[PDB]
């Protein structure tokens, strides 16, 4: 019944492709609704984003509107909506399989240790990066702010060399350490917005899956962000990331960059030998 609009075309429940239930076979849970490895009726691999059955009307609806949302973005670096069953239940959505998981567990998995002497290296952080900055760049370019950008957020298509980072899911509660200024003091939310959110992932990705202002509380971050503090780089993160991080970190919205600079400036680092050459820490 509601309908939905993006880069100038409207849409609702109609366009989606629901595929029949029948057709759909769950496997092994991966996380928390809660998000199922699946099958389609060479088969199809699929992840099922359940909606719980017990769970209220708003909940539905918000479920809906997802749906709708992931369904109309068409980028490399955002998560695919395969379809989805909403007249069996429970309802389902189905999105692209990203067999490299979670990019926060990820970083944490595969930290360098004597074990995986170089399981990672400074380039690999770099082009993760890239990735969530493309797929941003494009939700800025069609005027979408996503206000969660996170690693937590972010998804990998598999383990190894090659993998590619996309975007994968759209009081107390408020994920305070991510959100600059403006929004958690006046709720104004912008492309801009989105850009803090990404400096502070940037320092996730460098720090290999630390929780930001580890020592902190959200409201010693909230007084300490306002009174101007920002994080100490990540242990070993060159100079020219951390910079970008900063610079992301800009207290007025007007002085941080769009989402293609930040995109120029990463793949400049990228140029850098004494950027890629550094050792990540064990
Ligand atoms: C949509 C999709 C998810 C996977 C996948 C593949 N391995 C895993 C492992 C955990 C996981 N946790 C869930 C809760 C999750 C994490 C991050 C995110 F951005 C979205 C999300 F649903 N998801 N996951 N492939 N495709």
């Amino acid at each position: 019944n509601p309908n939905y609009c993006f880069a100038g075309k409207t849409s609702s429940i109609s366009d989606l492709k629901e595929v029949p239930r029948k057709n759909i076979t769950l496997i092994r849970g991966l996380g928390h609704g809660e998000v199922y490895e699946g099958q389609v009726s060479s088969p199809l691999q699929v992840a099922v984003k359940t909606l719980p059955e017990v769970c209220s009307e708003q909940d539905e609806l918000d479920f809906l509107m997802e749906a709708l949302i992931i369904s109309k973005f068409n980028h490399q670096n955002i998560v695919r909506c395969i379809g989805v069953s909403l007249q069996s239940l429970p309802r389902f959505i189905l999105l692209e399989l990203m067999a490299g998981g979670d990019l926060k567990s990820f970083l944490r998995e595969t930290r360098p240790r004597p074990s995986q002497p170089s399981s990672l290296a400074m380039l690999d952080l770099l082009h993760v990066a890239r990735d969530i900055a493309c797929g941003c760049q494009y939700l800025e370019e069609n005027h979408f702010i996503h206000r969660d950008i996170a690693a937590r957020n972010c998804l990998l298509t598999c383990p190894g060399p090659g993998r590619v980072a996309k975007i994968g899911d759209f009081c107390a509660m408020l994920p305070v350490k991510w959100m600059p200024p403006e929004a958690f003091m006046e709720g104004i939310f912008t492309s801009k917005t989105d850009t803090w959110s990404f400096g502070v992932l940037l320092w996730e990705i460098f720090s290999l899956g630390y929780m930001p202002y580890p020592s902190k509380s959200n409201q010693e971050v909230l007084e300490f962000v306002t009174s101007g503090g920002r994080m100490d780089p990540p242990k070993n993160c060159p100079g020219p990331v951390y910079r970008i991080m900063t610079q992301c970190w800009q207290h007025q919205p007007e002085d941080r960059p769009n989402f293609a600079i930040i995109l120029e400036r990463i793949e400049y680092c990228t140029q850098d030998p004494d950027v890629i050459n550094t050792a990540l820490p064990i």
